[PDB]
């Protein structure tokens, strides 16, 4: 009917777009798949370990918790997707199961979900905006830190980054998180003067995280074909061991070294004595495994030996141990 | 040096990350590759024609434009990866260039630098939320609905979708990005009471532009092998003239053209003949492609004659007849 036809257009554009449970339900698979993955309750002890200085009510503490929790699961379903990953703590991924379409979509939308929760942690105006600029300030850096590891991985061999560079992009990338929960619990504190911001101590916490991180993805390998997969190498990455490596070799002089470096990266090899190849290379001719290692015990070091309180503010040694879990 | 390592790491975690405009550049390819697609004094056009009746000053006013072009060329570069896109306005499509990992990067990185312009429309603390909630509730909603739209495509046959389903998955999906602008102009109006609200003529606006998009797709084609290429039919898209056959189909008992139609859409087809198979199904058993044809004209004449303005407030034939280039 004309008239019928009308009516029920009439009644559909005056009306919010419907949306069901059901619906809702549809399109949250990909998002109830990584949910069943493990180290929420570390993640949670860093928030709840941190709220010692920062004392939210433990209503808003749970929202902050929310919040963090979605950013951080939408994360790993798109760089699952950006880094052709087959899995995660060892699950498959869920761009395999459900597509990449529904994943990028369903990661986006809970980007907005958690924008959404912020509106939820207070009523005051000022406090809301400053939430609001907190949380769209760390998703730029996150995304700008993200962009350059992509970039520098996907258009090797056109930028051999420096350690230096790299730490910038480490800052932005594995920070933005960090800081983000950081900042907002402190901004949120009803304490008085809890002490000097803890933003340092989190961005050298971020740092420490991604350098292991990248660490152990091939130290595990060296020590078991069956412990890790070295799913870096596979990758093409430009890890913290690997620039190292391609800056060491460079300024050495080992021409041949340099080049097979970047000819295994750019295989995107599942070989495993590929892999281990290119981890020996890294192990005997340019000791970058050594080097990192090295480097990580030192930026532990700077914790461990804060006595003078100037990062630190116990339960710091175990989060520092178990920072792999986060 | 153990001193020299530690003095640097202390100066880098003492300082907002780095980030140079080279870095910025080599993160925004994507984004500019697809800046080179018109259209956009069209979009435009819609704005500056709106705001005749919200009256907001041209510094804001371009802000807003900037927030609608990042939001609609971000949605169109994520869209054309889960669509599987070889072209986008005769162009190639940015994640055929720069490849997926850094084209949904770049488009999600897009999506927060409108979010930071949001805060440049007011100082005012209460209105400022309410721009952030429009945002925040458009975008959700073009999440929803975009997530719906990939699903019954992507789990085809396990959902056929009704007209109605159809009609509010657009209202999700395609009115998004229009109310989203709208209600921002509103909201922004410093006009006494310009009238009631533009919300149902923009949600009319919306399902008439996703329903042309989806009948042109398949009349250009069924015109002219080199008008178009019927792109919807490789996709296998729930589009409305497929969502008319495959009930209509369902509805008369036609048993094989049901599943011939399903057939083809589940073969993912760039087949020409295939396609126009599809097509002749539409047009000489199901008749879709009138019906479609004469849904959209009834929808247009909701507006067309609308004397009494109760959706209205001249340009809005030429708008009405360039629907498709926004
Ligand atoms: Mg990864
Ligand atoms: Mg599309």
């Amino acid at each position: 009917t004309k008239n019928k036809m009308e009516a029920k257009i009439d009644e559909l554009i005056n009306n919010d777009p419907v949306w069901s449970s059901q619906n809702e339900s549809l399109i949250s698979k990909p998002y109830n798949h990584i949910l069943l993955k493990p180290g929420k309750n570390f993640r949670l002890n860093l928030i709840v370990q941190i709220n010692r200085v920062m004392n939210l009510p433990k209503d808003q503490l749970a929202i902050v918790s929310q919040i963090v929790e979605l950013l951080h699961n939408s994360s790993l379903l798109i760089d699952d997707i950006e880094d052709n990953a087959p899995l995660r703590r060892g699950q498959t991924t869920s761009h395999l199961i459900f597509g990449v379409p529904s994943t990028i979509n369903t990661a986006n939308y809970m980007y907005f979900r958690a924008m959404q929760l912020v509106s939820q942690l207070t009523t005051k105006e000022p406090l809301y905006h400053n939430l609001i600029t907190i949380f769209n300030e760390e998703l730029i850096n996150l995304h700008r830190g993200q962009g350059l590891d992509i970039y520098w991985r996907d258009f090797l061999p056109e930028i051999i980054p420096t350690q230096e560079m790299y730490l910038n992009m480490v800052m932005n990338k594995t920070g933005g998180l960090f800081r983000l929960t950081l900042r907002l619990m402190e901004a949120l504190s009803p304490s008085s003067h809890h002490g000097h911001s803890l933003v340092p101590f989190i961005n050298l916490l971020g740092i420490i995280y991604q350098i292991r991180d990248d660490y152990l993805n091939l130290k595990d390998f060296q020590m078991s074909s069956e412990k890790g997969f070295a799913e870096d190498i596979t990758e093409g990455k430009l890890s913290f061991p690997i620039v190292h490596a391609l800056n060491f070799t460079k300024t050495k002089g080992q021409t041949e070294q340099h080049n097979e470096i970047l000819r295994i990266l750019l295989l995107r090899t599942s070989d495993k004595d590929i892999k281990l190849k290119l981890i020996q290379i890294l192990e005997f001719d340019t000791n970058s495994l050594a080097y990192t290692k090295n480097f990580i015990n030192q930026l532990v070091n700077m914790i461990k030996n804060d006595n003078e309180n100037k990062y630190l503010p116990d339960e710091l040694l175990y989060i520092i141990d178990h920072l792999s879990e986060l």
